Formats: structure tokens, sequence, C-alpha cells
């Protein structure tokens, strides 16, 4: 499968809490990521409060997935240790909490190292950077980072260094990567993007990579803006590793400006459409420019946001259909697939 045709981790993301797409139950998925992948990533049960019950540390259910992974082929990408959203909030992380700074420490300190030697790589930080699109309530930029809780708490961005350097500590032999969404794109948040890492690198941080979600549509952002903003990211440093961590591909496209383009019904892309082969050329050129603008040494992997179409956070999105992922909902690969297989191969 696609693992064999590659030298670095070829990954995807995988459901752990019941319905169809879980992979404990389903075993078509698991014979999926068996055959096609060689690492993967929690989709949701390691962010950060699922490492609890109550007030007390549990790593049951991720023990669980770690270790079918190490059983079946896998490596696994620990997503993740530090992320803003409050849906996955431990409830140490509130503004109303003296002892934040402390459970801070104990939360990075207590995970890295109790998945030392299990987990290759971290996403360390997650979405440190304003996002419009991503401001529910209203907070505004602070010189282009989210003002989080944990920029809140810590006055600042330094909340980044220290989470690298706790991550490091515990466990100085995993990957330690910062990641983020939409700085594919060349834009605003692409150059928030190097402030941030340019500023990780000038106060010695432990950072080793920078994670690029890639949540691209069809044809946007364009494959030149998607080219020149890893670009951007791989010169900032001899080494810095570059990974792909959450790709998939939207065949609608809603904030064009044109509502005469989409695919409204389920139907239409169910068998064949224009979508999907274009589908197959954007995964394809994809692949081919991180190939092309990462080097060997530094390229940390590829990884798809889920096995199956229905799988996908996108399989409906902003009230239309979509197809995102390499195998459709009868778990037939899609030309996506052959997408990916020819840009691996060259
Ligand atoms: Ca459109």
């Amino acid at each position: 499968g696609l693992a064999s045709l590659a030298d670095f981790p070829i990954g995807v993301a995988v459901a752990a809490s019941g319905g169809n797409a879980d992979i404990f139950t389903s075993s078509a998925r698991q014979n999926i990521v068996r055959a096609e992948f060689n690492q993967i990533t929690a989709e949701n049960i390691m962010k950060m409060s699922y490492m609890y019950s109550g007030s007390n540390f549990s790593f049951t259910n991720s023990d669980r997935l770690v270790s079918w992974a190490a059983q079946n082929g896998q490596t696994v990408h620990g997503h993740t240790l530090v992320w803003h959203p409050s849906y996955q909030l431990p409830n140490w992380a509130s503004d109303s909490n003296a002892n934040f700074r402390q459970d801070f420490a104990r939360h990075i300190d207590t995970v890295a190292a109790h998945f030392a030697g299990q987990v290759k790589s971290w996403d360390v930080v997650n979405e440190a950077l304003f996002d419009s699109a991503d401001d529910p309530d209203g907070r505004g930029s602070a010189n282009g980072y989210r003002q989080s809780v944990f920029y809140r708490q810590f006055g600042g961005p330094e909340y980044i260094d220290e989470a690298f350097r706790r991550a490091r500590a515990a466990d100085p032999t995993a990957e330690l990567y910062y990641n983020d969404f939409n700085t594919e794109e060349n834009g605003a948040k692409t150059t928030a993007l190097v402030n941030l890492v340019q500023r990780l690198l000038n106060n010695g941080v432990p950072i080793d990579g920078v994670g690029f979600q890639m949540h691209v549509m069809n044809d946007y952002p364009s494959i030149a803006n998607i080219r020149q903003a890893m670009q951007k990211i791989v010169a900032l440093s001899p080494t810095l590793k570059i990974k792909i961590t959450e790709l998939d591909v939207r065949l609608n496209n809603p904030y064009d400006g044109n509502s005469s383009n989409e695919y409204t019904n389920r139907n239409d892309c169910a068998v064949s459409c224009a979508g999907l082969d274009r589908q197959k050329a954007r995964y394809k050129e994809i692949v081919q420019a991180y190939l092309e603008v990462v080097p060997p040494g530094r390229r940390g992997g590829i990884t798809v946001w889920g096995i199956a179409d229905p799988d996908s956070w996108l399989y409906t999105h902003q009230n239309l259909p979509d197809w995102p992922l390499l195998f459709n909902d009868n778990l037939q690969p899609k030309p996506a697939y052959q997408g990916v297989v020819e840009a691996l191969s060259g």
C-alpha cells in the first residue's frame, strides 16, 4: 500500500468513540490501516481533556489505541498536548484557576512522560495563531497570536516556549511539532506563522518541526501559494522538519464568490464527476509540492484526516455534501488514492 511507497510516515487519523468509524469495532477500517498506512493519529481521543477522568489522569482509552498501533504496524503521532478549544480543555485550564501555570506544567510533564517510547512525535502546541474564521468569542488578534486561555494566563506567547521545553524534558526521544491550519494560504496567517516560529528559534526553544494541517479545497488555495508557504518555513532553519498532519480535500468551495459551481447532491460524486478527477490531481500536486520543497531529511510525514468519506469531519459542511478522503463510503479507493500513489512513486 501507500506506506510502502515512501520512506517517511504515511498516516491516517482514526476514530475511537463509537459509531461506524471506530477503529476498534470496524474490521474493514482496521484492514485498510494495516494495508496502507504506517502511522496513526487519534482523531479525538488524545486531546487534552481525554487525559483525565474527573480530576485524575486517566490513560486507559488512549493506551488501548497506542497499544493497538504497536501491534498493527503503526507508529503514533500524538494530537495534542496544548490546544485552546473549550470542548477539550481540562477543567484546570481556566482563568478562574490560581494554580494554572502549575497544572499546565503537570499536564505536559505527565502526558509526555507517560507516552515516552510509544509515541513518535507530538503536536506540542496546536493552533496558536489568530484566525477570524475561528474566533467565536470575538477576542481578536494579539499581533497574530490567538488570545487563548494559555496566552491570557501566561500574559503572552511564552506558554509555547514552555510547552516545548517541558515536552522535550519529559520525552527527549519524541519529535516535537507546532501545528496549525490556513498557514498554507500564504497570506496573513502564514506571516504570523513566520513570526511565531522565528521567535521560538530566537529563544532557543526545542521545536523540531512545523505541521501544516492542509485542510484544502480542490482549487483553493493555489498550489503556488501552498508551495511558497512551505518554502517560507523551510527557509527559517536548516533542520526544521515539515509534516502534513491533517490532509483532506473538499470538492466544493463556498468561499469563492460563485455559488453556481457546487455539487449540491450526495449522488453527484457517488460514482464519477469532474470533481473526483480534480481531487486526484489535487492530492497528487500537493504530495508533489511537499516532496519538491521539503528536503528528504526533513520530511516528517503525510497524514490524511480519516479513512473513508463518511468518517470525515467535512463529509458535510456548510450544509453541503463533500467527499474529502481517499476511500469512499463503501471503503473503495478513489481517484484520490491513485493521485497519492502517482506522486509517491514519481
Ligand atoms: Ca463555489
